[PDB]
């Protein structure tokens, strides 16, 4: 009895007809994407024709043009995983063997926390708010309590986003106390800003992670590919651990999300991804518009491909209330596992997510505005 | 100036115009499986008409049959990883967590030892022969020094491989001591015998763990899956450790190896595996004859993808015979890294891989005759 993570949820939702528990990229193949599904051996064949270290770094540069990184096109210190849990893992096993206190930020997808545990990590909780507040930001590095910072940016299930002056304000507070900042950038797709975290983070010299996804952004059934790219200094005992469980990705894996990636550069982000997010979020809203359940909203947050929903006033706590919805078909997310170090008092979300089988989605909405108005009127 | 791991050697292995280091399946796709070729696309639609569970079950099944498993289809007590390596994390996870002493077989590819050693298991070291002497493994698990054994069967690289009757007394002997069984299986294809080893576990009530794997069969450009099959006792605790890394694998890659797999089982496993292997095997035996360096072999070995060799004759140790062979563009690998308790004590052998691109692999056992040939005359 009782759900003890997400996933464990996530699992469960699998078997529901309308399954808006797990936010992996699963729509379908648009017409910008459809060529590469028509020519599947093409990739196959690409694969095929190049060296490991070649793939990896083409499809690394390829990413780098897509985001207008000279940075990221210029490094050589990075591993390839299959999923971006695997290269979290990792970082969470480098800061256990190096021995960093860690403040991991809340709220978070809750294996975060639970592998940087599983690696015996000294985990403390940072509130996401201190990222756009610089006195808070500053009261929590200059502590002496620290070592490692752990973000998200931007943040799931919030949006929360940092801007330029944000992240240099932090990496120019976790210079000054020698702190490690792991980035997850999972995310990043989704984010508003354009600007260069990664010539920030090389220019200012401090140790760091960052952590790049495709399985939130390009829908190719968890086939994945998982950029972890790090400073210099850490880059040998990096690599080491990266060694000991992997030789490399999949040449097909990185041929294929290589044009994947090529394809949202030559049409952009808006054609290719954003248009239709912005579709999926108001048909969710106006569904949920006048039945008490609250979307969260605020004026700085990213279209994150995710709903996060306060329903308190239904008087009903996440895990009843997703209980209720699964009479009718339909999984969601309870929220309280997002807040890891404090799930007892923030039992008032859901997270519904948005990158579904399109008819599955739009159909489910429709089943979700009159699960909550027939659940509500009894 | 001393080599890390294996894995390193196969990383560098990756720049060399003939790399017989790392021994994942490379080679081209045969007859029998250009079809799946032909037909990716059918493989992707099939991943996405399908359910997750759905499609762990199918190629779960499939694979069943294929080695004559009536207890393997029946489980339902099984996950599924993109990679063997991240199977063996989750099973060194879970004996850290138990509190599990745990004997591994000896010699072994180092990132078993490396992994468990991270993960914090006590480990201690082997004899893979006591496997084939009743009074040698009996002394070891009524030590009371074990609770848990961690085998390859067959083994990498000698090719020692279990009868039935060698197993039966095995999983006998862990009975009665109450010992974990880890098994990994990842050459099973490539074994000479064809008994049930699911039926006599799973009767014999034990704890244990099988991990499959495709990577070292199956030419998939590192397109993996791993099954990880466990007992009803531990399959609660095993698949919590496994959902704080993954929620699947991914659709596509299953159903395009379950193809793999049901092509095996069309044609048979000599037909599209085994003799392609025989072919390869005959030839470096063959360019190696009347060399001094001896192929090792013996009557009760399977046929691995794999050539193991004593160098002895040559006056070199197996890092300096290998630093030899990369001045001639030809990268294997020093064999001392297999006996990971006893390194200094095994220098005397490499380990030449098999299953590469057909003409690398041919052209280059050419070469590889030659530069012996050249070395050894001086």
């Amino acid at each position: 009895d009782r759900y003890d993570s997400l996933t464990e949820v996530e699992v469960e939702g699998l078997s529901y007809l309308y399954n808006f528990a797990d936010g992996h990229a699963y729509h379908d193949i648009n017409e910008h994407y459809v060529d590469i599904i028509n020519n599947l051996q093409r990739y196959w064949q690409e694969g095929k024709d190049h060296s490991i270290p070649d793939m990896e770094k083409a499809f690394k540069n390829q990413f780098a043009e897509l985001i207008d990184s000279s940075t990221l096109h210029s490094t050589n210190h990075f591993s390839v995983c299959p999923t971006a849990s695997n290269s979290i893992d990792i970082v969470a096993a480098w800061l256990h063997k190096e021995n960093k206190r860690t403040a991991l930020i809340e709220p978070a997808f809750d294996n975060l926390y639970l592998l940087l545990k599983r690696r015996g990590v000294d985990i403390s909780a940072f509130d996401e708010l201190a990222l756009k507040n610089e006195h808070q930001l500053a009261q929590i590095v200059s502590s002496g309590d620290i070592d490692a910072l752990f973000l998200v940016n931007p943040n799931n299930p919030t949006g929360l986003e940092m801007t330029e002056s944000e992240f240099v304000y932090l990496v120019e507070q976790c210079k000054a106390h020698n702190i490690t900042i792991l980035l997850d950038r999972t995310f990043r797709i989704y984010g508003k800003t354009n600007f260069d975290d990664y010539q920030i983070l090389e220019q200012s010299g401090i140790d760091y992670v960052v952590i790049e996804d495709t399985g939130k952004t390009w829908p190719t059934q968890d086939l994945k590919i998982s950029l972890m790219v790090y400073s210099e200094a850490i880059s040998s005992t990096m690599r080491l651990l990266y060694e000991e469980i992997f030789l490399c990705s999949s040449n097909f894996a990185l041929a294929l999300l290589k044009q994947f990636v090529a394809v949202t550069a030559k049409f952009g982000v808006d054609a290719t991804i954003k248009n239709e997010v912005r579709r999926r979020s108001e048909t969710i809203n106006d569904a949920l518009a006048g039945t008490g359940l609250k979307v969260f909203d605020n004026d700085e947050k990213c279209q994150l491909p995710l709903c996060w929903i306060d329903i308190s006033a239904t008087g009903y706590d996440d895990v009843s209330f997703a209980a209720r919805l699964k009479e009718h078909d339909i999984a969601v997310l309870p929220g309280r596992f997002f807040y890891w170090n404090s799930k007892s008092q923030h039992t008032q979300f859901i997270r519904v997510s948005l990158m579904k089988p399109d008819a599955e989605f739009y159909e489910g909405i429709g089943k979700l505005k009159e699960a909550v108005t027939r659940i509500l009127e009894k």
